[PDB]
């Protein structure tokens, strides 16, 4: 109900997530940068009963960046919260690990952050 | 074929997986430290086509820290690539957040390594 | 000059720093947040030679938690970068490590992001 | 004293640091990968007062990537911690962040971990 919905970052990409009652994130992620292009497959799991004392409700998905069309070599995984009412938010973190030799591991993985509104 | 199997980090926690012909990664993860107790569910996603010059599969997954006995109202995921060969190996960086207040948000994400092998 | 001032990130800390023309950092942090009280030294390094292409001034710096008044045991680092004009920023990702037992190591190391502007 | 020395990362890169009384560390810091040659300023701060409970140092300190040779439009910063004993350890996690546009600012922080040793 709360975290089920479609999510725009501040970059304009698109998160279309429903939240299954067992704790399961499925849904579709369109990102606005990055070597990509179109749609790709999201998993993740969220805490499907959170504390009752105004606490944010912790989650968490992937997107390997491969669809028919392209393939970056490389995931993208979302660390955060979803704070709850009027303007309701995603906070998170995210890690982006690329596939490389073992010569250029030291360089394979971005750090960023991401804010999520349900306002396109 | 590589990816899929039972996976033992430097701490002795067990992540049990299937890799999909979709890109997909179900499973277990049994964490040995934390606020933790007994198995978990694992979802996440590999690149289905990786790059044929020497180059790791990228992937990721995600656990909510919530079973049938307990819940830590927080989620980790792991950013990272499978090395394969005679030592195979899934090099990661992992996000640990926790759901917190709009005071305690700052303090809500932990960072850290962690390096998983077929061997017990 | 232009990263030498008076700096206020989102959540009301101070950030006093003089930018040396040998890329030296020195300063004062005072934080408004956390196991802290009053004024931190501040030490750091600036690309003092930065690209003429639109691009920021990569630069970072340390605050160790301890002054005459409080020690928390930990420290954080901001990385990021100086973006230059009529709206000044510091655009960071820091990590904060504490002082762990080798059993508390894993959890030892709290990621974030400030944003800092010379508007108070 | 404990910190005071020679220290040598996974990777072959030599780290030279004096940990004043005050609390600061100065040093040289000589990358043995990356966009990088010879010979580079560090900068950064220890806990000079640390907790008597078999609990690391915690620490920090930042390298601009320029010299008299080379300028990489970057920084890294180090945060960890230090272990004395026999077997004398600095683990750290660290941010590298690149001068960037504004439009490639999201790629702009690489995120990864270091251990340095006093064994060559
Ligand atoms: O460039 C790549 O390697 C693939 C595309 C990556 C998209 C990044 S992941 C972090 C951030 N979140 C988004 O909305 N997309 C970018
Ligand atoms: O303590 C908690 O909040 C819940 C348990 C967290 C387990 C952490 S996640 C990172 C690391 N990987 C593991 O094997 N488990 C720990
Ligand atoms: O709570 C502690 O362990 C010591 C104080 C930490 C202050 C944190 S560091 C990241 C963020 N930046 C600030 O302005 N202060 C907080
Ligand atoms: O490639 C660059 O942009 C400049 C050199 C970066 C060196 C990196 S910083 C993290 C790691 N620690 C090292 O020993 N050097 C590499």
């Amino acid at each position: 109900a709360g975290i089920t919905g479609t999510w725009y970052n501040q970059l304009g990409s698109t998160f279309i997530v429903t939240a299954g009652a067992d704790g399961a994130l499925t849904g579709t992620y369109e990102s606005a940068v990055g070597n990509a292009e179109s749609r790709y497959v999201l998993t993740g799991r969220y805490d499907s009963a959170p504390a009752t004392d105004g606490s944010g409700t912790a989650l968490g998905w992937t997107v390997a960046w491969k669809n028919n069309y392209r393939n970056a070599h490389s995931a993208t995984t979302w660390s955060g919260q979803y704070v709850g009412g009027a303007e309701a938010r995603i906070n998170t973190q995210w890690l982006l690990t690329s596939g490389t030799t073992e010569a250029n591991a030291w360089k394979s993985t971005l750090v960023g952050h991401d804010t999520f509104t349900k306002v396109k």
